[PDB]
């Protein structure tokens, strides 16, 4: 078997560090650095913890690897932007895989994979489809912000690219920053957009055409002479433009000592909800641009299957509108469409070059660490909390959810990507018309306007959803059928749209059993499934992380491995 370790993350100005290990084309392990370090977004680091976990999980050392692959062409970026690539392969490996954590006798072959090739590999090779059009829409790779390519016969061939100064991902991050949501939280902008109305989707900046878009605000060949990407140049141009054309100036961040918290805390000067029409208009602009790019690559390649990756591929609202287009029959977007996926993509590209066949992802993203009952018990015994070991944990959790309680669920291998998918989730009733406000305001103390989404059995999804297909990742919106347009108020929008996870018995037996039991109580085997964290931390990974979060949030119960902990309500 070939064993290839893919990596993302570097100590200089990088984000989304992660590591993925392919063994004979199968995902043996995959983790994001932030989940193990507890530092959101995996900034400015090699993926030391994630790679250490992957090797441990597989029972390997670096000497057992056939290759190490990195999801950017770093030598090219250093040569073009920083005056030269100074590292031998051995020196680069010492930075990526420091010897104090990764002892080795010799160096594995090191491969640098062009960033958009890594994104494209993370979609195509794991899709279960033998051919299709590839659309990569990113912030920026080494140079380009968009790649259109043709995936066929195991090969990916580039058709066209768009230069970085025209980035749709940077545009959307800059609007998110302008509204006060923050450029690091573009998912919040997508949720805010649902509450606004679009006036003029060009924003007096875009011109749209049947193949995509033009941006008249900035020279497409603009390059920052003092940086290695175009983010600061695009930021300056977009902030100036938005202040000219939109009725509100930028929201500002405010840092003030809060005596209730005993710390300086960051807030915004205005409520970001005031910018909802800008959010709606930016989302409409993004959608129209991407519809053109998607139509273009499908038409050029003669395909009707669309593979999307790059960070903009996390835009589930946009993805759902692509799926319904007359030009698209099938679509695949991996849960790791953002830069966290280029570790996996780089490993895949290299594994394919080495002659392996890559297995489909298969309706799960559960590749991170898991913990045995003894390991969970060790973490529980640290807290001193009382707990139970239910004879039928799934049936008890279903009854708690049916009654309107919120249950933390930490089971099996951690899912990868930004969405909880029944491995590290907070669960609540899909049928309750008060549950959305309860979890947004009482549990998470976040914005009232944030949406929630459901998990449901794949075996009922053809009845619940208008499309009979797998939706394993909560990465694509669709509509419910009439019979469910009012029954599921916490997880279905007024317009009947929803962003589902379908669950198969093979994908997640425990979660499947719990939803089955819940269906016997509330009629539909469907629940609300949100991230097990709050706004200030990554999704929990270890049993100790789950207990720490459980203890600070007014959650009713925690099902962690085979154990059930309930809030200590004795005065
Ligand atoms: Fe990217
Ligand atoms: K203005
Ligand atoms: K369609
Ligand atoms: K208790």
């Amino acid at each position: 078997h070939m064993r290839v370790l893919g990596l993302n993350g570097w100590p200089r100005d990088f984000h989304d560090a992660s590591a993925a290990l392919l063994v004979d084309g199968r995902i043996a392990a995959f983790a994001e650095e932030e989940r193990l370090t507890r530092k959101k977004h995996g900034y400015n680091t090699a993926p030391v913890q994630a790679a250490a976990f992957c090797l441990a999980q597989a029972g390997l050392t670096v000497d057992d690897l056939d290759a190490v692959a990195f999801g950017w062409d770093l030598p090219a970026m250093y040569r073009e932007r920083l005056g030269g690539w100074p590292h031998s392969d051995s020196e680069a490996l010492d930075i990526l895989l420091p010897r104090d954590v990764f002892p080795r006798r010799t160096d594995p072959p090191l491969h640098f994979v062009q960033h958009h090739l890594a994104h494209a590999a993370s979609a195509y090779y794991f899709s279960g489809e033998d051919r299709g059009a590839v659309l990569i829409v990113d912030g920026q790779g080494e140079e380009e912000c968009v790649t259109l390519a043709h995936a066929e016969g195991g090969k990916i061939t580039v058709l066209d690219t768009v230069p970085g100064a025209w980035s749709l991902g940077f545009f959307y991050e800059h609007v998110s920053e302008y509204t006060g949501l923050g450029g690091d939280n573009p998912g919040k902008l997508m949720g805010l957009a649902a509450h606004g109305t679009t006036v003029d989707e060009t924003l007096s900046a875009f011109a749209f055409d049947s193949d995509g878009y033009r941006l008249n605000l900035i020279d497409p060949q603009a390059r920052d002479p003092e940086d290695w990407d175009e983010y600061s140049v695009t930021e300056r141009a977009w902030f100036a433009h938005l202040e000219r054309i939109y009725r509100l100036p930028p929201n500002e961040f405010v840092r003030r000592y809060d005596p209730a918290k005993g710390r300086v805390v960051r807030d915004t000067r205005r409520d970001p909800y005031e910018y909802r029409d800008l959010a709606a208009t930016a989302q409409a602009a993004l959608e129209r641009a991407v519809f053109g790019l998607a139509d273009s690559v499908l038409a050029r390649t003669g395909e009707r299957t669309l593979f999307v990756a790059g960070g903009v591929g996390l835009n589930a609202t946009m993805n759902g509108k692509l799926l319904t287009r007359s030009t698209v029959d099938k679509m695949f977007v991996p849960p790791v469409a953002s830069d966290i996926g280029v570790s996996l993509g780089a490993a895949a590209a290299v594994a394919v070059e080495l002659g392996d066949r890559i297995a489909p992802m298969g309706d799960t993203a559960a590749w991170g660490p898991e913990f045995s009952p003894d390991q969970v018990r060790a973490a529980l015994d640290r807290t001193g909390l009382a707990y139970r070991e239910p004879a039928n944990l799934e049936r008890e959790v279903a009854a708690l959810i049916a009654s309107g309680k919120v249950v933390g669920w930490a089971q099996g291998r951690g899912e990868v990507g930004p969405r909880a998918l029944g491995q590290r989730s907070l669960l609540g009733s899909a049928h309750s018309p008060t549950m959305r406000d309860h979890i947004n305001l009482r549990v998470k103390d976040r914005e009232w306007w944030r949406p929630f989404a459901p998990s449901m059995l794949r075996s009922v999804s053809d009845q619940v959803l208008e499309v009979d297909a797998d939706f394993p990742y909560m990465i694509m919106t669709t509509k419910v059928r009439a019979a469910y347009a009012e029954r599921l108020p916490s997880v279905v929008h007024e317009d009947w749209s929803t962003r589902p996870q379908t669950v198969t018995e093979a994908s997640n037996p425990r979660y499947h059993r719990m939803l089955t039991e819940l269906g016997d109580l509330v009629g539909d085997p469907v629940c609300l499934n949100t991230s097990f964290n709050d706004r200030g931390e990554p999704i929990v990974s270890s049993p100790a992380d789950a207990l720490l979060t459980f203890s600070r949030l007014p959650i009713d119960a925690l099902a962690v491995g085979p154990y059930l902990v309930t809030k200590d309500l004795r005065h």
